[PDB]
């Protein structure tokens, strides 16, 4: 497999990872997502120690209102990362 | 870096990779798409052959009409692609 390939598994294992936890599995809520961030985009983003800053991260992304992040949902904070680290961050 | 921070780099790694190859620079214009797909996605996606192909993919792809593939149209590339994956290839 390409990197690109790769990158796309990649993308799909860590959402699983957080998903799975708790709850609806194929979902990410708050306290899934806090840890995502907080435990794989450290480097990224500053850690979300407040319950506060998970809410208004998991506003930005939940597009259907249910207050969690779904698959797709997830593909559009990526797209949100991505297209930040493009930008060197700001 | 984590699997995800490195998934991003990857992503922004490839559009260059071929992006920076013919005229403007952060854009893919056809040829240069085709290249991409061609080369990083040969296992997720069916060997562009036709020009047909190419320009049925970027009708999809280029959302302002310019005629390329601009970051952010490849970024929604890349969610199509990963989606499917994430859906075992319908
Ligand atoms: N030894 C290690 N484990 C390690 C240390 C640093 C590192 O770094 C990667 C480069 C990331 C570049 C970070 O750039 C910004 C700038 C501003 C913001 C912001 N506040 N929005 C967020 C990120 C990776 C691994
Ligand atoms: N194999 C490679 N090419 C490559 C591999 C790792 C890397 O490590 C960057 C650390 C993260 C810091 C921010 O990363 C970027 C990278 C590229 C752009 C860009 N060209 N827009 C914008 C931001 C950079 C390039
Ligand atoms: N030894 C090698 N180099 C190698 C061989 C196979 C491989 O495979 C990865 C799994 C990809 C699973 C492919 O699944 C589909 C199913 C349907 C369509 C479709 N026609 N839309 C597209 C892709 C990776 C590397
Ligand atoms: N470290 C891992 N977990 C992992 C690493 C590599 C891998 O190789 C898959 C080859 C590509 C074939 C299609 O890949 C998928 C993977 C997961 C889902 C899913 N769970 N939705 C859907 C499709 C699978 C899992
Ligand atoms: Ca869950
Ligand atoms: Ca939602
Ligand atoms: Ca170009
Ligand atoms: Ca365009």
């Amino acid at each position: 497999m390409s990197e690109l390939e790769k990158a796309v598994v990649a993308l799909i294992d860590v959402f699983h990872q957080y998903s799975g936890r708790e709850g609806d599995k194929h979902k990410l809520k708050k306290s899934e997502l806090k840890e995502l961030i907080n435990n794989e985009l450290s480097h990224f983003l500053e850690e979300i120690k407040e319950q506060e800053v998970v809410d208004k991260v998991m506003e930005t992304l939940d597009s259907d209102g249910d207050g969690e992040c779904d698959f797709q949902e997830f593909m559009a904070f990526v797209a949100m990362i991505t297209t930040a680290c493009h930008e060197f961050f700001e």
